[PDB]
């Protein structure tokens, strides 16, 4: 059980993650309304929430998503899709662990997250800052589906620090590093990360400990199963690095779970 | 509202719908229990449900479903998958009338479903006939999602009165005849049609009735949202051939809306 609160947030976000993927905004201009095909994020139409950039295959990952201002809850949102085909992607995904120490001090992490962030870094960082100008008193928030997850959570740790809090939101994420980069995340300020899982999803078990990645703490993990509501009571804290009893259970994982955070994510009717 | 038992019902075959789809079904042994993944039939897997007939592509469309013998519920379902993907199977739908007075007298159908039907239809009416004798107390149903629902709710009016009753209960269902169809099947005793719609669902649209089509009375509307959950006071009933305030009114139709029927169906996790 989290708060009602925190449970609404983790719905808001979960849905700006969904419009990362059923958004209609291949070339949709800045300003236009955010809305999506398949009653995929509601709580943000109901917002005035527009586009203030739309980015699509940028750089060298070819990272899509969207930056959105929303007047309603007062937020900046930073939203990066997963993949396209989230089976291939992830039967193409190498467990290579690389140096960050531009981030933190001796800090490993997955070598195609970290680098596709890099590519883009620099543009997207311009564009909050922008509208953190434009709007000092919007709560800046990243967030992020699978893929997503793991961008946001890469760049959230790393355009921290700079004078106004990040948050992130992350649904379903992968292992991004070493053990200490977990920590530095665990304990890293100047935000929040919400790392959320549900039941056996598969992608938040990778890549395995076995190569030495390791989990952020702390885990909000979702009980409740596929294709079922969610509840404020179906949502467990659950405190330490790598913990178990979360999502990280030695039982078999399963893919269907991973598309199922609040609603229907990764994918559009 | 519907009543609690007929809004179980309605769940239940909704589940066998789905599981024309995402059920190991494939060509499985006779005798093993029914599962789907995605959690998408868990009524089923509930109940002591197992398969007495799969089919993969059998005859002149196609023509994709199981057999089922549930002992739990008492049942006798057969239930028809609709297209494999979708969107491709809505553009290139032939509008082309046939006569079928074998069924009713005077009576013209969709070609191509009568086509597919026809061509499996007797190797099927064994195949329930053989499953009538060893369990006579038990209800026959027939069931499908889209253009499952077209054949259900088409293998059902042929195979009507030969002793045995016939439920058919359709998940947006296009129609499947001409007006002198909808009668025959609106009045037809031996078993009765539930025939389900949701908001805008597109499938039962077409054909659009300036080709010539109308819809069997009466219908059962599904009024709450995609992605929604339905409750009973979500379901309204409407009466009368081809009326409307239910599917059948001018507005923009939906693909989604006919993709969330209970729950997802015509696509699996
Ligand atoms: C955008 O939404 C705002 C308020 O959220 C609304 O007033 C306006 O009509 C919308 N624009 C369009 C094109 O729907
Ligand atoms: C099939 O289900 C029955 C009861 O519904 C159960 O007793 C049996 O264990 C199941 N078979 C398998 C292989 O799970
Ligand atoms: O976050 C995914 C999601 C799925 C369905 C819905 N919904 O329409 O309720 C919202 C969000
Ligand atoms: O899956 C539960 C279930 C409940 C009732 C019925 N019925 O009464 O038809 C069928 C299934
Ligand atoms: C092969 C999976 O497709 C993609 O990678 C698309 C994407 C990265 O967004
Ligand atoms: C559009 C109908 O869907 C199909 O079954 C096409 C196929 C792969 O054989």
């Amino acid at each position: 059980e989290v708060s009602q609160d925190l449970f609404n947030q983790f719905n808001l976000f979960a849905q700006y993650s969904a419009a990362a993927y059923c958004g209609k905004n291949n070339d949709a201009p800045a300003g236009t309304n955010i809305t999506c095909t398949g009653n995929a994020c509601p709580e943000v139409e109901k917002a005035d929430a527009t586009f203030l950039y739309s980015f699509e295959d940028s750089g060298v990952g070819d990272v899509t998503g969207f930056l959105a201002l929303d007047n309603t809850n007062k937020l900046i949102v930073l939203s990066f899709r997963g993949s396209r085909s989230i089976e291939n992607w992830i039967g193409n995904l190498n467990f290579d662990l690389k140096e960050i120490n531009d981030i933190c001090s001796g800090c490993r992490g997955h070598d195609g997250f970290t680098s596709s962030w890099r590519s883009v870094a620099d543009t997207l960082r311009q564009k909050v800052e922008d509208a953190v100008r434009e709007h000092p008193d919007y709560r800046v928030v990243f967030t992020g589906h699978s893929l997503g997850g793991a961008l946001a959570t890469v760049a959230g740790a790393d355009l921290r620090g700079n004078g106004y809090d990040i948050d992130v939101f992350s649904y379903g994420a992968p292992r991004v590093g070493n053990r200490a980069f977990a920590e530095f995340l665990t304990v890293q300020t100047g935000g929040t990360l919400y790392r959320i899982t549900h039941t056996n999803d598969i992608v938040p078990r990778l890549p395995p400990r076995e190569f030495g990645y390791s989990h952020s703490s702390p885990e909000y993990w979702i009980k409740s199963g596929t294709l079922v509501p969610v509840t404020r009571n179906d949502i467990v804290k659950i405190e330490g690095i790598d913990a178990t009893g979360g999502n990280n259970q030695p039982n078999i994982p399963d893919i269907p779970a991973h598309l199922w955070y609040f609603g229907l994510i990764g994918t559009c009717l």
